[PDB]
Order: C-alpha cells, then sequence, then structure tokens
C-alpha cells in the first residue's frame, strides 16, 4: 500500500505539476490561488462534523455541531457514548446520523479506529475502517481524508461533480488516466475541479 504522503505546506509544487496537463494550466489560472488545508488536530470530532453537516445548509450544520459540542463532554468518543440517543436525536440528528455517530464513537472506545494515530496510515486502510461504519462509504471517508486530514493524493471516483467536470473537459478520455497524471497531488486537482464547476455556475466563460 502506498506510503502516506504528508499534506501540502504549500502549493506551488502542486500546482507546476498539475499545470503540465494543458486542462488544469488553464482551469488553475482561470481559478486563482485555493487556500491552503491544515490537517486536523481533531479528526473524530471533524468526522462527526461532516456527518452532522450532510444535507443541511451552511448554518444549519453550524448551529448542530454547536449543539453537539455543548452536550456534556463535548464531542469526544467516550462523552458522547454517555449521551442518549433520544438525546443526539434531540439536537436535530436524523436516526441515520445518530448511528453513524454513535457508531464512530464506540469504534473510537473500542480502538478499532485509533483516531489519534491516523498520519502513518495509508489512505486506503483509513478509508476501509470508515466506510465499515454505518452511513459512511467511500465518498464520505474520501472527503474526510481530504478536507479533514489534508491528505494531497484523493481523487474521489464516486464524487458526481468530479466525474462531470472530467467528462466535460477530457471527453473520451478514460478517466483513471487522466486523474493518475495529477498524483501525486489528486486532492488539489479535485479541489480545482470543484472550483470550477463553481466559477461555471456563476457565468465564467468555458475552457
Ligand atoms: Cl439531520
Ligand atoms: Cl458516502
Ligand atoms: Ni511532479
Amino acid at each position: 500500500l502506498p506510503a502516506v504522503l504528508p499534506p501540502l505546506t504549500d502549493h506551488a509544487g502542486a500546482v507546476a505539476h498539475l499545470s503540465r496537463d494543458p486542462v488544469l494550466a488553464q482551469v488553475t489560472s482561470l481559478c486563482g490561488e485555493l487556500p491552503v488545508l491544515a490537517p486536523t488536530p481533531d479528526p473524530f470530532g471533524r468526522l462527526v462534523r461532516s456527518v452532522a453537516g450532510q444535507q443541511l445548509s451552511v448554518k444549519a450544520a453550524q448551529a448542530i455541531y454547536g449543539r453537539l459540542e455543548g452536550l456534556p463532554g463535548g464531542v469526544v468518543p467516550a462523552a458522547l457514548l454517555k449521551v442518549s440517543g433520544d438525546d443526539l436525536r434531540g439536537v436535530g440528528l436524523s436516526w441515520a446520523k445518530v448511528r453513524t455517530v454513535q457508531a464512530a464513537a464506540a469504534a473510537a472506545v473500542s480502538g478499532q479506529i485509533d483516531f489519534a494515530h491516523l498520519s502513518g496510515q495509508p489512505d486506503e486502510l483509513v478509508i476501509a475502517e470508515l466506510v465499515q461504519l454505518p452511513g459512511i462509504g467511500r465518498w464520505t471517508a474520501e472527503m474526510f481524508l481530504l478536507f479533514a486530514l489534508a491528505r494531497p493524493d484523493v481523487f474521489s471516483s464516486g464524487d458526481l461533480a468530479l466525474r462531470q467536470g472530467v467528462e466535460r473537459l477530457y471527453p473520451g478520455e478514460d478517466w483513471r488516466d487522466v486523474t493518475a497524471r495529477w498524483a501525486p497531488y489528486r486532492s488539489l486537482a479535485s479541489r480545482y475541479l470543484w472550483a470550477n464547476s463553481a466559477r461555471m455556475q456563476a457565468g465564467g466563460a468555458p475552457l
């Protein structure tokens, strides 16, 4: 399994590499600079934030996470297991999200997922353990690696917007080929695809 790649601390190297693909050379200049993501010091809490926020507005997602934070002991595995399912529903969580959050806390306290020591685990091993939790598929696991853990080399082949972007920009090309070229910077390439979509949704000119 590939060795864990550290989070980028700056994007210059990444952008130069990606820019070797004339599509991304254009996309990166059109979209400009993207902020450098710092790996979270609290993976568990970021996992819970992600889960809790799914399908909610940005303000609603913040609110509900704040209500979780306000439970006794906060957003910590052992503390969340002492909160009843009725009180987790009570903060506004769907039953699906209650179950996922309970499942993630239980996995942390049982040692099934060592949220304190992910830094050394290959992407796929982190993915496989997250996937075993109810309500968390590969896509959620991959988004967590990319956005929470700031791993640099993640292309989520189940993200519809990424796949629609590759289809649009590279018609008739094998997506595995296209995206492999972006390695070891598939995460920033992914972020530029989403940025380009936002750019187009704002009225921008196409490539
Ligand atoms: Cl909900
Ligand atoms: Cl998922
Ligand atoms: Ni390179």
